[PDB]
């Protein structure tokens, strides 16, 4: 369903997120 | 529908969070 | 409908959560 | 509805979110 | 509704994360 | 319901984002 | 349901936002 997989785009892009935050660390450890 | 477009608008939005968080990294890696 | 306007200010929002963390990515660039 | 204002309310929350970046951008520009 | 009383819940958590980045901010001051 | 309880869920996960972002104040502060 | 299932994999997602905030804390700590 449209409402099911919009949500599912929701959980992508927070992982997306998470991503971005893990390069951060990894930043701060050179 | 109304309802799915607005949680892609939710999605897309986070997107741009992830986005700005590699600029973060991209910071502190300079 | 007001649910789906609802989840458009959710998505308002996370929008500027982006904008201050490019603040952050500024400052630290500072 | 109390659905619709429910969510209105996780709006406002990620407001108090860009607010509290703003502060730690405001702490590293410091 | 049982509906409408978990999304608050999401916006108190969400409140919970703006408490902790301004807990970040001071820490950056100190 | 399975809605309300997925969303509960939702909440509980942003409260554990909360503490990791206190703990990288107690990094700081460290 | 397919709706409550998509929102656990919001929250599974927002539980792997944590686990990358504990990165960015471990790396400021080391």
């Amino acid at each position: 369903g449209e409402v099911a997989q919009a949500i599912k785009e929701v959980a992508k892009a927070i992982k997306e997120v998470a991503w971005a935050i893990k390069e951060v660390a990894q930043a701060i450890k050179g």
